[PDB]
């Protein structure tokens, strides 16, 4: 209703910040066609980074949405969206709960739950059964039994429960270390070339697309934004 946007003027310049990306040892990629990367040129990075262009686009501005800020989306609105999503069908309540506890945007938490469980169909989320809607301890030895093992250990015997305990894990490493918007996660304006999430120059733009997609399904729009400014 009343978007609240904060603008941080580095006083720097897009020309400076983009060439800085080009000197990184972990060189940037460009999926000109899906499934294949190539290093991006100065224009490729300067365009993908140009917040002036990303702020004007309704799907692209979501990279500036603050992920560390819960929005009070109605729990009913959430279930209308979680409907039919395998397990997780209900419990937007368990989700609003994980959101207010850790101070983290709700859509960021749910899309993350949706990816790890394949929209509620993952065996780990499927769960007598213990559950895991966040892939906790699942990227190492045995993703299925090792994760079932974690969930069994913390009492995630029910879906609202796997959601509460898995939630503390989301955003500590990125959203809580200051990279609170998909743009900061990609370009890191406080420390450029530092702690960046991926080489693809389109990574905040793609993720902004999927987020705004969930916002539209859900029935809401973002309210807290943060746009870096170069001049
Ligand atoms: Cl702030
Ligand atoms: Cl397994
Ligand atoms: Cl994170």
């Amino acid at each position: 209703a009343a978007e609240l946007i904060k603008y941080n003027q580095t006083g720097m310049t897009l020309n400076q910040v983009a060439q800085i990306q080009a000197g990184l040892q972990y060189k940037p990629q460009v999926q000109r066609v899906p499934g294949k990367w190539t290093d991006a040129n100065f224009n490729d990075v300067k365009h993908a980074m140009d917040t002036k262009r990303l702020a004007q686009d309704p799907a692209l501005k979501y990279q500036f949405l603050r992920l560390d800020q819960p929005q009070n989306i109605s729990i009913d609105k959430i279930n209308q969206f979680l409907k039919g999503k395998g397990v997780l069908e209900n419990q937007g309540a368990a989700f609003n709960k994980a959101a207010q506890m850790y101070g983290i945007n709700e859509v960021y938490l749910i899309s993350h739950a949706l990816l790890e469980t394949g929209n509620g169909t993952s065996q780990l989320a499927k769960g007598t059964k213990y559950h895991n809607v966040f892939g906790i301890a699942a990227y190492d030895n045995d993703p299925l039994r090792e994760g079932i093992k974690y969930a069994k250990q913390a009492g995630w015997d029910t879906v609202s429960k796997a959601i509460v305990g898995g939630a503390k894990f989301i955003g500590n490493s990125y959203v809580k270390a200051g990279q609170n918007t998909l743009y900061k996660m990609r370009w890191n304006p406080a420390h450029p070339g530092t702690h960046q999430y991926a080489t693809d120059v389109d990574w905040a733009n793609i993720n902004a697309k999927i987020i705004k997609g969930y916002y539209d399904k859900i029935g809401e729009v973002g309210k807290y934004f943060d746009i870096p400014q170069y001049k």
